[PDB]
Formats: C-alpha cells, sequence, structure tokens
C-alpha cells in the first residue's frame, strides 16, 4: 500500500473507524503501541477498551508528548482516541486551542508513523449547553488541523473507508 | 443500472435517503413492497408515513422475518426505515446485538431484492443519556453489519447520492 | 476552474466550510459581498462573526430578497450561513416551507454568483424536542432544495472538499 507518516481517521460513534485504524496498524509489520486516552472512570468505558482490546501506552492528557517520546521509524502508534483527549482536557477546564496547535506540529515531526482515530461530532443539532457547543467547535477545529498536517485522511462511514486526502480539492470559477 | 441482490443507502434526516430509495425502486420494474417499520403512535410519525405514500407490509419488530417471507425474485422489497425498527426494539428493552446479526445474516440470503433504508446517528455529541447511547452504539453497529452484508452501499448527502460499495478501500503502508 | 453561477457548500460545525468558500471568493476576482445572516445578539455570536471577519449585507430575515437585489455579474455573494438564516425564522415562529422553496427558486435565477454555505444538521440523533426536531428536518430539506438548484455541490469534512455535484449519481437494476 502507499508509504506514508501519518494518517488521520474520521468517523462517527461506532462508525467502524476504530476497526479499520486496528487492522490497518496489525496489517504493517511495524511494532504496534496503542496510545490510550479514555479514562477507565467507569465500566461501560472499561468495556470500550476491553471491546477494542500491541504495546498499551496510557495518554490521558498529555497526548502530544507522548507521541514525541514513542514514536519510532520501527513502531506504529495508534492513538485510539483523539476526541477522548479533548474531552478529557476540556472537562479539567484547560483551553483547547493551544493543546491542538500543539498536536498537529507534534503530527508533522513525528521519528516514526502514526495513525490519529477521531470523531466527527460537527454534524448534529446545536448543543443546549456551552461546554457541548466548545467541545464540538475544539473538535471540529482539531480534525481540520490534523487533515492539514496528516499525509493522508480517511472518512469511515458505516465502516467503509474512503480516502479523502491525498486528493485535489475543487476549484470554481465565478 | 448495475445488477444486485442489495443495497444499504445511509443518510441523515431529511437527507432525501427515502427519495432515492423510492425513486430506485419505481425504476426497476420489479413488483413493489414497502416494509413499513414506523408505529404511527402519533399524526407526526403518521404524517411522516403520509409524506412517504405498492404493497405495504408493516414490520414493528420481525423485520428480519418479514424478509425472509415476503422476499420473491419478482419483487424488491424497501425498508423504510431500519433506524424506527431499531427504536421500538430499544424502547421495549430488547437486546440489540442478535436482532442486528440476525438482520445481516437475512440481508445475506433472500429470495429477492431489497433496499434498506437507514439513519446516520453517529456524527453528532454524546448523548446525555444512556438510553441514546445505546442506541446511537447499535444504530452504528448495525449500518457497519449491512454496508458488510449488502452488494452496494450509497451514502445520501443533501440529496445527492454517493456510491461508497462496490469500491476499493484505501491501504497504507508505514 | 469549473465555471458556475451557484455553489452550495455543506459541513459541520467547524468543519471549515466557511474558510474554504472564504479562500473561494478571495481567488475569484470578482467583487465580494457577504450576506451575513447571524444576528449578533450576544457575544458568541459577535466574536464568530468576527472570527470569520469585502461588502457586509445584512439578511437576518429577508436572505431571498437581499440575493436577488444584490447579485451583479461582478459581483460574487457568500451566503454566510444558511443555518442560521432559518433559525432566525423557526426562533420568530414563521412557516419554513415557503422561504425554503422561495430560496431554492431564486439560487436559479440570479444576475450574478453566489456561494450558500450551509450546515448538516441531521446526522445525530432524533433531538429531545419539536423546535429542534422541525429544525433538523426544515435544514434537510433546505440543502436537498438548494443542492437541486445549484450548478456544484461540495462536502467539507475536517477542513477537506470534495465535490458531490457536478457528478453521477448511481444506478442499480434488480
Amino acid at each position: 500500500g502507499d508509504p506514508i507518516k501519518s494518517l488521520l481517521v474520521v468517523g462517527g460513534a461506532r462508525s467502524g473507524k476504530s476497526r479499520f485504524a486496528q487492522r490497518m496498524a496489525e496489517a504493517s509489520g511495524r511494532s504496534l503501541v496503542l496510545i490510550a486516552t479514555a479514562q477507565p472512570l467507569d465500566a461501560e468505558m472499561a468495556d470500550r477498551i476491553s471491546r477494542h482490546a500491541w504495546t498499551l501506552i496510557e495518554a490521558f492528557f498529555d497526548l502530544g508528548q507522548t507521541l514525541r517520546r514513542e514514536a519510532q521509524p520501527e513502531r506504529l502508534l495508534v492513538v485510539d482516541s483523539v476526541t477522548l483527549w479533548l474531552s478529557n482536557l476540556l472537562l479539567r477546564g484547560d483551553d483547547l486551542s493551544p493543546p491542538i496547535k500543539d498536536l498537529a506540529r507534534t503530527a508533522a515531526r513525528l521519528e516514526g508513523p502514526v495513525i490519529f482515530v477521531s470523531n466527527e461530532v460537527g454534524a448534529g443539532i446545536v448543543p443546549d449547553n456551552a461546554l457541548a457547543r466548545a467541545f464540538r467547535d475544539a473538535q471540529g477545529m482539531c480534525n481540520q488541523r490534523l487533515a492539514e498536517a496528516c499525509d493522508a485522511v480517511t472518512l469511515v462511514t458505516a465502516g467503509i473507508a474512503t480516502q479523502i486526502k491525498p486528493g485535489p480539492e475543487p476549484v470554481f470559477r465565478f
């Protein structure tokens, strides 16, 4: 397949994006590292970690710093959820802009390859509360910045992956 | 057009997915059967049944069994909503995993052709309640299993249909 | 690039759709007009107007009439948000069907070119209230009618634009 340094996989909830990333990583022949961002505070979350369940590294908050110091040419890092990392930062009261831009810059310079698995959260109605609105905005921005940084971007819909980067973007004259 | 046994049409709310399926079925020249899953409990729901309004068969709960015993080579079955069928099972307190996997297996062996019309519900924020979270998960899984089972899959966005299966899925080397 | 009269840009929240439309318009060499539909009632909304911030024309309610009387061959009109216009009509208690169909007809006959920027809101769960359900339905219908009316339609996901119109739509035989 096409040789790259960085892939962003975007999909909705229970879209198959994690299975797509996990089977791409398992097919790669690299040393696999799951970068796990989910805080197993309850059994529903441990349940989703168990279902997905490789070297496992927890990175609930320091995702970018973890990528920089775990990435190796011989390793493939899979970020289990960009979304759950952002959630962790938001709930704590952290400003989300700097870590997002820091992560995109990191995505551009790793010592080894990385797949980022991230949710689309922006294609429903406006949330009725400011925390959910901020989260929706920050996740949308984050996916834009990661798509710009990464070599390749795939959208996963109903378990089917479509490549959207590389790809020529449309141009219109008026 | 391309001859197939099974089509999954996925789209958001008021996306045109039902019109796409209905005009494909009307253009087919087969005997048309609407498999209606919507329980007309209120006038908003009867209103949506009336707007869409062929042999009409109600299948509020027993969707797969209804497909197996209504499918014929000369017939095309259209499932008006996978989503409203899942909703019916969820609200009752049914476990959703077995009927979903049963339906995908059914989608693989009918005596005649079928179009499944289903919603994408996974590309908004995490629901604030466990019933809605379960439903979101089950609908995502269901669309994955139906996409795997069906000959063809179309995504309908703003009334425009894009074929995503058949189609080569992307491969990356790292 | 491809010469057209009318483009619909659809995306989720913080998808990059506004940046895609703004940089297409800035690259065009036409006289630029922002058709601004957002009512700056609060600082969050003024904040989003300021971030996006060309001749600026407010059209909170009379969007179609504003397009007809501002469109010129030498001008490109960008509708900053179809979604916030619909929101304005909904909250007031207006019926949304006629203005939507009026706008699609307008999109078909302008004296000059137009880009419509609109949200996808239909790919989450069913809203728990009738106002949000109506809005979701009306926005879905509106995007269908504008996609039918416009020369070209682009979906923007994670800041990446994919053209879906023009494009041959799939056909299946059963």
